[PDB]
């Protein structure tokens, strides 16, 4: 037997050539596998299978939950006897050793990665599986759709945007170095957050997700906003209190009718080729 050496975030990992059983510890690595018609046996899916977007979910089929992304359950991982574990370079720094005792571990950008880096992690997975060819063609299909949709989005690009989650209790802004933000940058948009106001702002779980006081909100006064939510009725008790707040009402985007509410699973959690493809289709349909 032999190996394929692959550069992960730490350094060169030795992945078995025959790698058949894969545990993945972020949704985005589950999207990468699906796009190479490879199906993992384990997913850290927060116990919530529906957080795996539709085209991925049905292309993966039936798998085993290894628990939360934040705290993957090591005995369920072990029992699955994976030939390879794809872990997040941010989320799982602390279980990296204990993952390697189970199986050779590829630590990659996901949670703290912007749009390009997540795509870089996809290429790394494809090389590790020896599917470079499929990988390039899928990306070539990807680079086409995205740019196609980019040419059809009828929003004016000069109206700066703030993408945010209203966390519980929020707000969390997604800057230019978040997945959403850069993806919007790649589509032509300018983040309302300047690459200098973000200087401070505390981070959420070490990722590019930045706590904003309602007064930071008013100061930057974005011209467009994109609020990511998990509520099917796009309601949220949390968000409705923000909409009553006098200082929210005075925002430029609120007053010029340019607030779009979208699905957080799809926009923020997924971080895959398919999910960006839905994000860009949406934005064409929202542009009208
Ligand atoms: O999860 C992602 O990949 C990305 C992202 O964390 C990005 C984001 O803007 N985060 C704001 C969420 C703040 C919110 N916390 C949760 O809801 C729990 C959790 O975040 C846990 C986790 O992630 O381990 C979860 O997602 O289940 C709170 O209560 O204040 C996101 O959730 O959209
Ligand atoms: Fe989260
Ligand atoms: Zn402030
Ligand atoms: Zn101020
Ligand atoms: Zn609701
Ligand atoms: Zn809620």
């Amino acid at each position: 037997a032999s190996t394929i050496s692959v550069k992960d975030e730490n350094g060169t990992v030795k992945v078995p050539k025959d790698a058949k059983r894969i545990v993945v510890l972020e949704y985005s690595f589950a999207d990468a596998l699906a796009a190479l018609d490879v199906k993992p046996v384990g997913i850290a899916d927060d116990g919530k299978k529906k957080r795996i977007i539709k085209p991925v979910r049905e292309k993966i089929g039936d798998y085993t939950s290894v628990g939360t992304r934040k705290q993957p359950n090591l005995e369920e991982i072990s029992k699955l006897k994976p030939d390879l574990i794809i872990a997040d370079s941010s989320r799982h720094k602390g279980i990296n050793k204990e993952l390697n005792k189970i199986a050779p571990t590829l630590s990659l950008k996901s949670f703290d990665g912007d749009y390009k880096q997540n795509i870089n992690s996809f290429k790394t997975i494809a090389k590790a599986l020896n599917k470079e060819k499929e990988g390039e063609k899928r990306l070539a299909e990807h680079d086409k759709l995205i740019n196609k949709y980019k040419d059809e989005i009828k929003f004016d690009r000069n109206q700066k945007v703030l993408p945010a989650v209203v966390a519980k209790a929020g707000l969390l802004a997604h800057p230019n170095y978040s997945y959403v933000g850069q993806f919007l940058n790649e589509l032509g948009f300018k983040n309302a957050l300047s690459d200098d106001v973000t200087k401070g702002l505390s981070k959420y779980l070490k990722g590019p997700y930045l706590q904003l006081d309602t007064e930071h909100l008013a100061d930057l006064n974005p011209e467009r906003m994109i609020i990511m939510t998990d509520h099917a009725k796009k309601d949220s008790a949390e968000f409705k209190k923000l909409q009553e707040d006098a200082t929210w009402k005075k925002l430029n985007a609120v007053k010029n009718n340019r607030v779009d509410i979208v699905d957080r699973d799809v926009w923020a959690r997924s971080r895959g080729l398919i999910s960006s493809e839905e994000m860009a289709k949406e934005l064409v349909e929202l542009s009208k």
